[PDB]
């Protein structure tokens, strides 16, 4: 089997992605943001307290006759970006672009933090990370994924994001005509439960490609880049009047700049990151500051292949008995 479903952006900075999800029988469509950072598929439903949903679809596990109580489980996640929710969980039948799966674990919210609220346009998680991260209790459960690996042509899942644009996640093929040249592929470690692999180097613009391992994790749950400060730090001295604000939350540009390209090594092959991917738009309303795309990780622990890398490239996240990360442009 195979799957295919468009991803959107969810506004015009593309802060995030959604892609629309059917859950139980008859089919509720939610749009959730698919997530290769975490590994739990939760949904704003039924259950959530009410002064938490502000515009979200919800999912009615009594309205589905195929869903079931997954008896005694519960689920808590907290992300890196401090936002949380928990509840209970179900088990329905859940299709991804025609790509079905039954007696999925349905994680459904009881309470979500303040900015999953505050988020009309995300209806939930799809964690697509590996199911040693899911936090169900006591029973760990499988991702939407690994549950249909089995059954999938090829057993892979592929990202292909859009800049200011939509694009397309593919399960089970990999879509030949998406991306221009080779896919290099590049080793995975799950030792973390992500998708973690090691670049092999960067350069700012028109300069000089520096050789040196970056580890770090592809992300699609993640909007920006945040990589070692001396990586960050050498290419926002590119810009002029770019600083770093720790009022702001990170670094700043002027918005009358123009932004220099970003590349990455995957390998020996290089993704060009170009410079209009990383302006994030003014810091507030009306403010001639722009917030970069390109951020320090450190504090965080673990640099992140965030969104504006990732959509740079067409992704193969290869789940193969030893799994690998594949990149080409597009």
């Amino acid at each position: 089997s195979t799957g295919s479903a468009t991803t959107t952006p969810i506004d015009s900075l593309d802060d995030a992605y959604i892609t629309p999800v059917q859950i139980g029988t008859p089919a509720q469509t939610l749009n959730l943001d698919f997530d290769t950072g975490s590994s739990d598929l939760w949904v704003f439903s039924s259950e959530t307290t009410a002064s938490e949903v502000d515009g979200q679809t919800i999912y009615t596990p009594s309205k589905s006759t195929t869903a079931k109580l997954l008896s005694g489980a519960t689920w808590s996640i907290s992300y890196g970006d401090g936002s949380s929710s928990s509840g209970d969980v179900y088990t329905d039948t859940v299709s991804v672009g025609g790509l079905t799966v039954t007696g999925q674990a349905v994680e459904s919210a009881k309470k979500v933090s303040s900015s999953f609220t505050e988020d009309s346009t995300i209806d939930g998680l799809l964690g697509l990370a590996f199911s040693t991260l899911n936090t169900v209790s006591p029973t760990q459960q499988k991702t939407f994924f690994d549950n249909a690996k089995a059954s999938l042509d090829s057993p892979v899942f592929t990202a292909d994001l859009g800049y200011h644009a939509p694009g397309t996640y593919n399960f089970g093929f990999i879509d030949t005509t998406a991306y221009t040249g080779s896919i290099t592929y590049t080793a995975v470690s799950t030792k973390q439960g992500f998708w973690e692999w090691t670049s092999t180097g960067y350069a700012v613009g028109s300069g000089t490609f520096k050789s040196t391992s970056i580890d770090g994790i592809a992300d699609t749950g993640t909007t920006l880049l945040y990589l070692p400060a001396t990586v960050v730090s050498a290419y926002w001295a590119q810009v002029s009047g770019a600083k770093s604000s720790s009022s702001v939350g990170g670094y700043v540009f002027p918005c009358s700049a123009t932004l220099p390209s970003f590349t990455f090594g995957v390998g020996s092959a290089r993704i060009v990151i170009p410079g209009d991917y990383i302006d994030f738009g003014p810091i507030s309303t009306g403010s001639s500051s722009c917030f970069g795309g390109i951020q320090s990780s450190a504090g965080i622990g673990i640099n992140i292949f965030g969104d504006v890398a990732l959509k740079a490239a067409f992704v193969v996240f290869n789940g193969a008995t030893t799994p690998t990360l594949g990149f080409a442009s597009k």
